């Protein structure tokens, strides 16, 4: 191309940050340059490309058509380059300003981050994490393209994917403290007589407990499905609904939500929280996997 | 081709009779006389050119063809009935309907406990399904009726899109949350003290910045971000195990202050108060007016 | 109740209007007059207290409520349809069945003329509907029974997926085609002659490359592609008015050789002769009858 | 990114040119920079990557093993950029290498490609075309994106254009009734009832439940008995030559196959508007040229 030779490729970072942030202030912050230098860089990109690229519309900077068409190409270019350069020298935790991106849910964020970041805030003070909601627990392509470094969840692995287990726990049945129909653990029949709250973190049709019960031809009555366990626990606290939840979350919220926790009157295998990654993926990744060790999760 | 010749109303007659195996009881379910039923039966026998059910006294036994047909009919009638549920008159105390809400963990935490404390007794068969959506307000999903309502609040007086209506239900403010014993906080943070810490940031739709970063940028300010995540309730547990500051809804912060070990402070800069709203598409229903009315019971 | 007050026959009117978006042709499919159809639609509008379809055309556009009912009604009629088809033994001289084939222009060209020449006499009531499908074999479609059969062949001795069977019905080979007066071919091209020209390529499922491209690559060769298009018969006329070479099935090329003005040559490289197959889900006498019909065909 | 933020990315074109040429004089002339400018840039990149990157043997520049890992990443990145920036390449017909993507049917591919490519093979010899079977005639979505440059078809009577879609006419033609040359019941052109007493082949290019003629005929209270629907006119014309079925088809296509498939062509015994085939595009250089190409194009 004759354009690559004329265009200051450093302006591509400006273009990419603004397309993602739609905001000059937060894009300039990501880039660690001043609002003024950012605005000047945008004027140059406008001149280099003979296009406005982004016009302010209230809050937001909105891309033109030419910008919209260029955006995936630039982000693909920067991904190839960044991966390229990461491989280049070994990972240095004390100096790293890298962001690790995890696909996660509220429960994995809750389980993982507080003890991980209690460490990282000291041993790696410039490393950042970014957790995102994903439409699936485990997208290989996202892991393969390096858009996402890790995925979190639990429970045979797709190809190119490995896991590192980092927490193991069990499910309990949760009800509010003064539930009218509990004077100990529900029986199977008593559990199946109530209405249930169910956590579906990827907007699945049934919960993990529903599918478990199906193996035995059992079905519960569902009052509410929601993606978030911590909110589910406050819901159980203010209603007569039962929630079958990770015990680690339920204990953390038992006093705040006013909850009682009970064994389930059917078997539920203990679960193990795991970190998924792509086999392709590397010093930064190994360092993070190694951090998941010294980790006492409560 | 043979479906168009068949009086499809007669399939209700087949279906009741296959289920009941007796004419008086099947007729009773359909609310017609036994005579009426017997005549419909004779019509169906002609329409399918089969005896369909063999009579022994008053026992009614399916022929081989009837048996083979029965699952097809039950499944068809199920599909029809499911598709017409949307036409069923809404009555609160009897409805078995689901309301689908696009939400975040925070609006789920804010809405569900009180709404369902009441709806569980007032409308014991109504279900709610909350989904993470890829943005706060997709007009198409709401126009579809693929989701019924969305929850969130208006940022910096954004204009409601094309044919969205909203109704306010909860006013609150943001506070600055730190772990209760923070190394550098002898008291409320100053602006400089706030900007000297790293921050936890809630990005409920995977945005690259938080609502507070964007507010700060409008004054030429920025904060050092250590973690972004979509969930406020986990974020408060994060603030409680680290030196990270979290600038969060006071309603969530108070409910977890003791569980997460937090201190709560006023922001050392101006933050508009926020109002949680319920958003919908302008295209009617008794169900929708009713849920809009239930969001008018505080906490 | 729900079903109980509604005249369920009115759901066929609904279904036909939803598919035809045209009162006249929807009425025709149902073998009723326009007025009956309109009175029936009036009864549905009442029964459902909607308007269901909006005359914005001379075409009929669904409302939002019709929009939802539509898939339910479709599913109901499909279920009934299947059960009723099992009902009586298949009688070819009496049948009014539509057989639905996934096909390409080439397989339609190859199959339909000799098949229908016979069926128009031996099964005057039987109708065929050929559809362009997303790929040759999206087996879900064959199981759903959305499609009775699919035509095509198996490339590179490929195995074909589980629960799918197939029956040979045409053997043919590939041939290199050029306009008769091409300035540099009046006999078979050498490989270098072949690879010096530009090429038309048939990609029937909008694929990235042609079967001959994939073949050539296996030997580390590349041809220069001028035109990709999904239609063999149109590609033949393209080759007749240009200096492009097309590598295409001989049966099609012979048919168009005079009309398009083409010369036909063997390829300077090895192309395995292909077989046109009939594909079906193992899962029906209607199906076995069709299988028996291609069977004994020329 | 955050190592990208640190690197002068423009130095990566010097890296990439030197990796391909393995000689500083030709890498430099590829980049249109002086020798000393090149050598300074290579010096900066060696400081930026803290590596030699290339060792000199004569004039031969041999990449360190490090440099080897990085070149593929640079090449991929530069390839993605160049492709997104093609949009900015000045359009020259005689030299252009672009691929135009059209949404089409077998009929419109047949009508357009022979004369279009008859010309373009000479006038724009590196220009390529890609025709795809789209799920409908006119998907404004695909046009906007520019995943598809153009769409081909005709307006049904006289259809209103969606917003952001413009159309340009390229061929006026009419429909005719086609039968096998020796049909047992046609002593000449069919009458209306003669036509309605046959079974019919019908072309439904987007898999619709009716033909454009069925729509038309129903508007006079008339219905035909359909034996076969298929999306291809050209296969349909052969079907008509091997059966008693009638087909109501574009004249341009039926004339091209009359001999090959053994057909007779007759005027329709009812009124059918002429059709006008058109080129559709979204309101948003290459596109302007292609639009002008069809303008004077001889189809017949």
């Amino acid at each position: 191309h004759p354009l690559l030779r004329r265009l200051d490729l450093n302006l591509l970072l400006v273009f990419d940050a603004l397309y993602r942030h739609r905001n000059v202030g937060t894009a300039a912050s990501e880039l660690a340059i001043s609002a003024s230098a950012f605005s000047h860089a945008l004027g140059r990109l406008r001149q280099g490309l003979d296009d406005e690229l982004f016009l302010r519309q209230g809050n937001r900077m909105q891309p033109t058509q030419r910008a919209e068409h260029l955006a995936a190409a630039v982000a693909a270019a920067l991904r190839a380059l960044g991966e390229g350069l990461e491989e280049w020298r070994p990972f240095v935790p004390g100096q790293s300003q890298r962001t690790f991106v995890f696909a996660a849910t509220d429960y994995t964020a809750f389980a993982l981050l507080p003890p991980l970041m209690n460490r990282l805030q000291h041993s790696a003070p410039g490393v950042r994490l970014r957790l995102v909601n994903a439409e699936r627990k485990l997208s290989v392509e996202a892991l393969a393209s390096g858009r996402i470094d890790f995925a979190l969840g639990y429970d045979r692995l797709p190809e190119g994917i490995q896991a590192h287990d980092w927490f193991a726990d069990r499910y309990v049945v949760v009800a509010r403290r003064d539930h009218p129909r509990l004077a100990g653990a529900p029986t199977l029949e008593g559990y199946l007589a109530e209405r249930h709250a169910v956590v579906t973190p990827w907007n699945e049709d049934s919960g993990v407990i529903d599918r478990l019960l199906a193996r035995s031809g059992l079905r519960r009555e569902v009052a509410v499905q929601l993606p978030t366990v911590l909110a589910a626990l406050f819901l159980a606290g203010s209603t007569d609904f039962l929630l079958t939840a990770p015990r680690h979350a339920a204990r953390a919220l038992a006093e705040a939500a006013g909850l009682a926790l009970y064994p389930a009157p059917f078997d539920i295998p203990p679960y193990v929280l795991r970190l998924y990654s792509h086999v392709q993926h590397r010093d930064a990744h190994a360092w993070m996997i190694g951090q998941l060790k010294g980790l006492d999760i409560s």
